[PDB]
């Protein structure tokens, strides 16, 4: 076939990898290191050479959220994005999928191409979970710790729910400093995926409870991994601002503008 078109606004998933959904898709979307059984098609955005199908070989995969394989990290990006029973188009940077040298025989893909996929998800498997520290492997620890951020995530939006912070709070005590530690590559990337922000989602989850000073350190904790995040200088600016600390609530204010 040929890349469906479609009018969907473009989501931006990350720098390289964006989506526009086609169809809708029932439940929720997947929490890190579930198990996705999914049909696509691959084609070059380019040359929209079609070079895999899922459907004509009539054999979908199965595609694991932090344990993809290289190539596919891309598509990995974009499926996280999307539910059971969606169907979408995910555009994917080379860099992301096949792109360095590009892959020559089985999916012969020209270097540095980038691709466009038709994506439709059958379901996804979440990790399982015992107790806290009981039996669990990194894996099982971090995607509950993404599903309690989730969890969570809802507990608030424009309200500041300290439920919403308690689930966050447990997001943190699955993994913690001992856990942190003891983390490596893309074990220890993913975690500060859920760890860093569900920490900023803790400080304005105070910002707005009457308790700033709380906030500043949460964002503090983040702001030593990589001062970079601007998300994170904003929101301390924020607390100190109401602390009358504008000597320095104006310094993390514009550092934040960066």
């Amino acid at each position: 076939n040929v890349p469906p078109k479609v009018d969907s606004e473009a989501e931006v998933l990350d720098e390289k990898v964006s989506k526009q959904i086609i169809k809708e898709g029932h439940g929720s979307k997947p929490s890190k290191y579930s198990t996705c059984f999914l049909h696509y098609r691959a084609w070059t955005k380019n040359s929209q050479h079609k070079f895999e199908d899922t459907w004509h070989e009539q054999q979908p995969i199965e595609l694991v959220l932090g344990k993809e394989k290289k190539e596919l990290a891309g598509l990995a990006i974009g499926v996280a994005s999307m539910k059971s029973g969606e169907r979408a188009l995910v555009h994917v940077g080379w860099e992301l999928a096949y792109g360095k040298e590009g892959n020559f025989s089985f999916p012969n893909v020209p270097p540095m191409a980038d691709l466009l996929y038709e994506v439709e998800v059958i379901g996804f498997d979440e990790t399982k979970e015992g107790k806290a520290r009981s039996d669990m492997t990194v894996e099982e620890r971090i995607g509950a710790a993404d599903r309690r951020k989730m969890d969570g995530n809802s507990l608030f939006k424009e309200e500041k729910l300290e439920e919403a912070m308690q689930q966050y709070e447990m997001a943190i005590a699955y993994m913690g400093d001992d856990f942190m530690f003891q983390l490596y590559g893309k074990y220890q990337d993913m975690a500060l995926a859920v760890k860093n922000p569900c920490h900023l989602n803790i400080a304005a989850c105070l910002i707005k409870l009457k308790r700033y000073d709380e906030a500043i350190g949460h964002c503090n904790i983040v702001l030593t991994e990589e001062e970079k995040n601007p998300k994170a200088l904003f929101r301390r600016g924020k607390a100190k601002a109401e602390l009358g600390q504008m000597d320095s609530a104006r310094d993390d204010f514009r550092k934040a503008q960066k």
